């Protein structure tokens, strides 16, 4: 199972060491800035492990604002033109290697195979997490399967 | 739930099949503007990878990056014995990091046990890899130590 060295990378390599200091990062930034970007990284987690160049090319409500300095970026959801939230966010990128397997002849990794795998990567991580009490209160995974699809409102239902 | 699989699944899909394709004409374009046709991936079994190569042994001198991989002449008794592109098989931090981190419930002992299982999963996909397996080395170690030597070995 692939998804337990994926997802235990993800943290030991990643967000054990951005998540304890992001609270002070978004803090710095409100208090820069007079609008204000929400405490936690909302990672995007799609179960059909399709990583986009560009976050804003998956949503045209979901606009560039800025990146969180000390890289991570601020975005702006949009619902009916107006600014309906502003956070810190950003795919779970170790997906990436679940979806190349898939395409990968020689692996023998099914597209079955691979939401099993995208499936274990999420569970595995939220076990991770709930042993990490500052990792946990600084992150959101937003784990989601496309049906007609508004990613954006899939991260407004989690913002709320 | 062994976390070498993911590991060495990752290095090979996310890494090594992207510029393994494409080393052996870089490496003759280094040649032809002013050596050795492989990849030497450094596996330490202990999973302690330096902020820079060149301070695990002297004897490892950095020569150039090659058009981010690097060069590095290896030196026996002060003569240039090889020069050849090096670099440690990075995933190897998570395995490490791993081991320091007192939730994950792993040893030094796991650590090894994955460290090895790391390396022949890692074997066992470039087995099928023709193009990669043919323009990269795994050099895998245990310190007991001369590094340079443990390189000049798997170059001749
Ligand atoms: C080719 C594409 C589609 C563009 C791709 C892009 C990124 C990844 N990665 C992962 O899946 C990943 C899985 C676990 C931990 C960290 C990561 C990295 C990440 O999350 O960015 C990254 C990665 C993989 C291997 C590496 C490496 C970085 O650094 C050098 C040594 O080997 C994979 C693929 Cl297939
Ligand atoms: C903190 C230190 C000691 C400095 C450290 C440094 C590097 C790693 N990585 C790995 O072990 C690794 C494992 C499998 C595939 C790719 C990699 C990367 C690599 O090989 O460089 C890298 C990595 C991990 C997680 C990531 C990521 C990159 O990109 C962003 C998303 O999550 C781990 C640690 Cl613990």
């Amino acid at each position: 199972s692939v998804a337990h060295g994926l997802a235990w990378s993800y943290y030991i390599g990643y967000l054990r060491l951005i998540l304890p200091e992001l609270q002070a990062r978004i803090r710095t930034y409100n208090q820069h800035y007079n609008g204000a970007v929400s405490q936690r990284l909302y990672i995007l987690l799609p179960l059909d492990c399709g990583v986009p160049d560009n976050l804003s090319m998956a949503d045209p409500n979901i606009r560039f604002l800025d990146k969180l300095p000390q890289s991570n970026s601020i975005y702006e959801l949009l619902e009916n033109g107006q600014r309906a939230g502003t956070c810190v966010l950003e795919y779970a990128t170790p997906l990436q290697t679940l979806f190349a397997m898939s395409q990968y002849s020689q692996a023998g990794f099914s597209r079955e195979d691979r939401l099993e795998q995208a499936k274990l990567f999420c569970q595995t991580l939220e076990d991770i997490l709930a042993d990490a009490p500052e990792s946990q209160n600084n992150c959101r995974l937003i784990a989601y399967q496309e049906p007609s699809f508004s990613l954006s409102q899939e991260v407004l239902r989690h913002l709320r």
